[PDB]
């Protein structure tokens, strides 16, 4: 037993991490199969960082402008192409290590390991959420960019996320591996402000099933609810409206226990409504909203890849 | 910016992990060069759990009652031997991924990385601190003994641990890599307690300076106090003895800062005197004692 925030194992995505420089300017980037992947800013200067046109200034460069390193070992570049705020770089090498792989765009709510890298080289793990307003609370420096956020299902590493940006508030951005940013933000030196953040309803409840799992119940009430009515309600506590996925995904929680999905949002319902009043859940007085249907049931049962 | 919870890239370990089984026991073993280390309960029954001899249980036990799977590939046992609570079988193979490595005995209050396996496939990475009482809290199942635990420095492995057992509180005990478990604990198949748990304050005054770097001060005051007033009220409330050591190691982050170490002890005295009053410090309710100094400023540095 314990409740951990965990990562997924990261071999297989350090694996994948090389640095692009062009100029003096370097960042990550990711090698899978003959191409790598990395944020479109490595070909900007600071002073191009202000007011970049990338069309512009990708047509002044050639793939002999760009360095791309596993550690201290060239990779030569034989093409390039830009696809949204993402880099391709062609190389004339195959990665060996290359895992099996998707490129996923996931939801708010959803969770994933980073594996935040400096100049190539891998230097630790740890789990974010996607927020309601699009941003991550993650930790990252300057050096960072390129990083890459994934899942990991059985032999298949899905990643979802390549840093670029980090908020005046200290929050996170950044884009899916085919360079479209996660939220409203700009690959530009802008003072940028996501939208209020929300708590995430179906995360709050999968921590109540978690709870309930381990025969931490006393706020399991006699009420049920609507969905609609329930998202009217919680709209009004500044927590997330379900969708018919978040339902769905909570099925097996549902199941194992025997307690209604509604049921359980009738009893979050009350807890909003009244509070704790002094009481806690898994020793906590707050509801905590990072953690997936997924990672409660992974974790209680040891899945491996 | 930003401050997390963070394990090192755990791949120089998963390349190491392996299954061992021996009759109706399967658990995880550490393959480095052309030997496995793992917990020496695999050669127990149920029964002999109750209170095994082991070197009288081992000396029954052959080569071949060893079954080690890396991937899809048998290993051969060719030869074994017991170190403390650690078990080592010598095989035919050496591991082409043994990274460079040490073992090392952690100190209280120290982190490291575990990675959580299951039928030596890895399942999960995160932190722990060695408390005081010599337990972790960890996330481990069945199956996942022999599990390892690390700290990564340059290309060099410090393997620290290796998961042994889940106390009756749900907290974990084990043992370092020469076999010697952290704690007053016995691989038996007993109820065993630890020692009162207590608070590992160096840590925490670190993760306040953590707090401050990310632009929160809410909890600072005008007050200083002397050292050793400090650890009076420290000591009331089931916290560690601060030492002048570890005033030392706070230095760099005093000096990034500009807040004194004792100038940050009379802020973390008043937390513990008058609570938190339902606000949060980097996302906590609580005061959090798992982020050593060194911790902080591998993510801090430069912010
Ligand atoms: C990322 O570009 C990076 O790591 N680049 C390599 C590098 C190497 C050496 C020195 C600096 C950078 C970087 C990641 C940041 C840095 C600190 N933490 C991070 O997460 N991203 C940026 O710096 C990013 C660039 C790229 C896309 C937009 C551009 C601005 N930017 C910002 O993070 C940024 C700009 C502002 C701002 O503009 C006036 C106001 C407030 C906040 C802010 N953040
Ligand atoms: C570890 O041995 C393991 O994973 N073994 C493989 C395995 C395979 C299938 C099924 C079960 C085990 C195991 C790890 C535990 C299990 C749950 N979470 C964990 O961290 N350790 C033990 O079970 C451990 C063994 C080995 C050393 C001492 C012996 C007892 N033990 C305990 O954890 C233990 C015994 C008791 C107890 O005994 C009466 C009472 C209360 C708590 C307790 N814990």
């Amino acid at each position: 037993s314990g409740f951990r925030k965990m990562a997924f194992p990261s071999g297989k995505v350090e694996g994948c991490m090389v640095q692009v420089t062009c100029g003096t300017t370097t960042l990550n980037g990711l090698w899978l199969d003959d191409v790598v992947y990395c944020p479109r800013h490595v070909i900007c200067t600071s002073e191009d960082m202000l007011n970049p046109n990338y069309e512009d200034l990708l047509i002044r460069k050639s793939n002999h402008n760009f360095l791309v390193q596993a550690g201290n070992v060239q990779l030569r570049v034989i093409g390039h192409s830009m696809q949204n705020c993402v880099l391709k770089l062609k190389v004339d090498t195959a990665n060996p290590k290359t895992p099996k792989y998707k490129f996923v765009r996931i939801q708010p709510g959803q969770t994933f390991s980073v594996l935040a890298c400096y100049n190539g080289s891998p230097s630790g793990v740890y789990q974010c959420a996607m927020r309601p307003n699009f941003t991550i609370k993650g930790s990252f420096l300057n050096g960072s960019c390129g990083s890459v956020g994934f899942n990991i299902d059985y032999d298949c590493v899905s990643f979802c996320y390549m840093h670029h940006m980090e908020l005046p508030t200290g929050v996170h951005a950044g884009t899916d591996l085919e360079g479209n940013f996660y939220g409203p933000f700009v690959d530009r030196q802008t003072a940028q402000a996501a939208g209020t953040d929300t708590t995430i309803t179906v995360n709050v409840l999968a921590w109540l099933y978690a709870a309930v799992i381990n025969g931490d119940r006393w706020f399991l009430n006699r009420f049920t609810t609507t969905l609609n009515d329930f998202n009217l309600v919680a709209m009004k506590y500044n927590y997330e409206p379900l969708t018919q996925d978040h339902v769905d995904i909570l099925g097996p929680l549902s199941a194992q226990t025997g307690i209604a999905v509604l049921d359980m949002c009738a009893s979050l319902k009350e807890l909003l409504q009244n509070g704790m009043n002094g009481r806690t859940i898994l020793g906590s007085a707050l509801l905590e909203d990072e953690f997936t249907p997924f990672d409660v049931v992974r974790q209680c049962s040891g899945v491996t890849f």
